[PDB]
């Protein structure tokens, strides 16, 4: 495939998808054994390692719907990947989402036009694979890792001068990020399993940041949920 | 309220929502003790009874997004209803959806403009309350009731001449019905808990029918799952 | 047909369509001779009687576009019905529409998505059958029954927090109701004759109600116009 | 006003509106006594004359929604015109529309965004003034002029390569022209009376032409109906 | 063709398109030698003359997208025309566009629905032929005629009570007119060369007019650029 | 700023914008003297160097409208960047687009909702700064670099299953890429200068590839044109 330079059989059945290729590197190194680098095209790193005797791959996706779609389409069409777990951050848009909460997205709203192009008059609602969702949940509960399940918003512009997040928060939407709708749509289109697991990097509505130490801890919990759930 | 003839106290915090009021009569008389009919307005029957120490109301909602929105809005705003569970039928659009499986809807797609009117350029994805969904799933598993968790399509036209169902099935959508998007959207906006539990009444994309016997079996499984949920 | 339990030849050529199955009963009883009940599916009653030697049928339709579409499609496809006259109420949105005015809808605007799904880039304008419209008019004039002819709005949500009726009233629109656009569209699609005859139940913009005695009188005039015009 | 060179008093309360200004010259000189030309700006000719004791103006409007909107807006706002009657040609899209029948447009569909820009999520259905329509119908019947009352489609493209006319004919739409939606919308908003009277200049969906002789006959019937209307 | 009464070989390869048939006459007379009138249908004049040994034609187009489309389609389909140069006026919407500036439109935005009908989910951007644009530019520079290159807005309603020109001016849009998007779209669709050359008739945002003497001078510069560039 | 790790002074007023950061490294090291890397955040590399007496920065932007919008917004708002030139690849969609021609984009079509979200009912046509475009064209001509000036399509999906490219080619669109609309829109809104220069990396509508040798030749022509432009 064009944006991925792996050989046949270099990419595992299960894949973690951070947005940042440097986090992909960071995860692969810290949690995986016997790591090889299978992709360097565009500096968008993909690694394959073992975690307790199972092969996992970790591939940066880039930022935004178009960018993740490319990687996901190529991981599905060219490398036959089965499970795709986005591991990422989001901006919380409601006061009741807390900085240590790991978020499991059941679904995502979006102002991306991707699905409108596909389905004209239908509001298409992307859906997580329940089996993946359930296993992530059960592994968080098993540990006492605090988890919230609900919906996110896949924004097409990071900076927004029309930003309608205020209305979305009234309807229960937990947070805003940029990839989830693409993952869930293309996964389901191809009969594959996807889930997004997200931590809070900020509170969008007040402007409040979360401290570097809090982020490090939730990032650990997130990768641990994704790995244990596999 | 305009369409519900109940007096203060008569309607439970928890309400089951079939489309068919005759089915509401049936549900009420079969599974609940100490039943009163609190509404006759428009023949759209609603009953309250007891089930294992808890108040339950059962309210026919009619067919289509506009009809159930009227009933849900009134139940929420005038009767401070907290938990809303739609129990009904739907058309399977995929071969691997079997006639025995009870469906729990995580989310719903729609070609209803209800949400495009409220949101503008956003594709809003309505979402189930995870807690109701998890309790319903756990109670299905407790009894070994067969369950499938995924997404549905909420149509405005039973008879859809330009039908896009062929494409929705390709995106993993399980089934078609006519109420779920409105239920989930309105519940969410008012911070209340909603879930839709559905049975297969036929296969849309082959035409074939389900026997009177499959139908009432799966209808039984569906009501027990809902009641045992709460 | 699925939602209608009539036998072949139980439904007449001309049909009155109130929204409320209990009004269908009320009309059938009060104005018709030799009444039989041909439908009880969903408690959505349909009766057939004679009025001055002509067979008429009267069938509740439910509330909202999806609900009326089902009945209308089945009355047209399965029972070969020729004339369909909706008899109903609407909320007046302009001061110059008076409580005793019987309304003949020539056309209807709508925020329903039904026609947008059908016709993508066209604003489709549903149209009443002139012959029916003319005969209703002539029968009101013959009696001195006061009539106003113009357009209505077919709303998809009864309660509206985006409600754009204020702009519609500036453009001459007389009132708001929930079924007319579906009737007129499907009738015309199938080469059949439809008309909606409406009375004012309220003034939406001020909040003013109309007294029970006024409603009883206009309801009589409405059914009388529909019957005499047949 | 920008596009009309008339001085106070010169333009009648009642105005006929052909698209072709040469046809406006023809109408003016043939049917009216005591004619003055009040506008030459853009060659878009407009005349005033007398007909049986009444002032009539006759104004070419050009072709398309934007052109006639300019003229209608100015006529309404600057010259306090009360009654606006478009008289023109259109393409028949249905076999049962005959070349002799004069068309009275109750309403018009459009693929013009004029109304989607003003309304948002609403499909606005422009409507004729019933009184003008009824007077025109009564004057056709008085002379036995053949008349058909229904709806038209107002196109933005005479030559429409992705044409949806095939579907519009299936919904009972009689004909295609290029001005009516704008006329009815603008009249309605300013509380003035508008009607469109059209003749068939060919059949769009067979290609065939109407003879020079049919054309001028039906053109005569059309002008007499309009003039005898007021 | 229907709206044009020219004979085979009466219309030249290069055509100037003013909106006003009386300006077409004015241009033909003043700048062309050996002028003949080839079209009088609808008083929409087209003339053919010579300018320094080359045949040019000059054809009024009318006002608005639908009107220009008709002429352009017929000039392309029926008369094989190769180059089409709109010569017109526009309302400036930014302070930095000056009254003596000749405007070369590289592109145009529009609220016309024409391209949305054609291309559903694509924002289509019409484009000028660079060769024509370059030659117009070079001929203005050669003379010291002051020129600005950028984008315009093709409005569908001259008078606008929703008018969104304020936002367009923030995005660099220079002016508003009514034809350009149609020309550029149909030209390019048919493999032909189009360019619009515009002068400022007014400042829309303040209300300031430009004097009659200034307009006469810029109109000269505009025709001179169009002719020299040919 | 969030995604760029530069300190005050490090980023030039003029910035080249490849999609591929490895290509940004390549461009920086090959053509510029005195290079520092000012950003490593997300591996999305950005460098500053000198070229013939002028500061140039070279910044990878990633793939897709959302990714380049983040980078352009930050460059504009935090680093007061004045001139923004995208240099990259695109897919040719027309036979007469040859693999040697460098493309200068006058404008871009899009199926991105970015602009429909900001504008509503308007089709916004993003436009290049003519001065940058003219300087780039003049520098191509100075060296005889083959150049084609026209319009591109900015897609949200590299892999577009319902693809409308067949129609866009019929309207004279040259090529497909994934960034240009965002670049031109954002530059324009902030009153800065933007241009996109593209090379052909394959023909989309035949499938065929361009040799490694054509590719690097045309890549050379593209960078010289951009650098010699400023
Ligand atoms: N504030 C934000 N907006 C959009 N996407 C984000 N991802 C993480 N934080 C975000
Ligand atoms: N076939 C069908 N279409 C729409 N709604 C349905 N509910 C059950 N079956 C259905
Ligand atoms: N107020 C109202 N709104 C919508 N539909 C109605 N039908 C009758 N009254 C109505
Ligand atoms: N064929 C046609 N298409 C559009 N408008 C018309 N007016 C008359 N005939 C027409
Ligand atoms: N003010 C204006 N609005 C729209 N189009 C125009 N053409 C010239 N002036 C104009
Ligand atoms: N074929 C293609 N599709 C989309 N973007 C591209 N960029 C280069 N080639 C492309």
């Amino acid at each position: 495939s064009v944006h991925i330079g792996a050989e046949k059989g270099q990419i595992a059945d299960t894949v973690l998808l951070p947005g940042d290729p440097l986090r992909a590197k960071f995860i692969a190194e810290t949690y995986l054994e016997n790591v090889e680098c299978y992709n360097e095209v565009r500096g968008m790193y993909g690694f394959t390692g073992t975690y307790k005797g199972k092969k996992i791959s970790v591939q940066g996706t880039g930022m935004g719907v178009p960018s993740i779609s490319i990687y996901v389409n190529e991981l599905i069409q060219s490398y036959d990947v089965q499970n795709l777990i986005r591991v990422g951050s989001c901006g919380a848009i409601r006061k009741d989402v807390k900085v240590r909460d790991v978020i499991l997205a059941m679904t995502s709203s979006t102002d991306s036009q991707m699905n409108r192009v596909a389905f004209g008059s239908v509001d298409f609602a992307p859906c997580a694979d329940f089996e993946l969702l359930k296993n992530a949940y059960d592994a968080a509960k098993d540990k006492g890792v605090p988890v919230t399940v609900g919906s996110v918003f896949t924004a097409d512009q990071f900076y927004n001068d029309d930003s309608q997040i205020e209305k979305l928060a009234k309807y229960g939407v937990l947070g805003v990020e940029m990839e989830t709708t693409a993952l869930y749509t293309l996964a389901a289109k191809h009969g594959r399993k996807a889930l997004s697991i997200l931590t809070v990097s900020d509170h969008v509505l007040t402007g409040e940041e979360t401290t570097a130490e809090e982020r490090q801890t939730t990032f650990h919990d997130m990768i641990d949920v994704a790995l244990h759930s596999v």
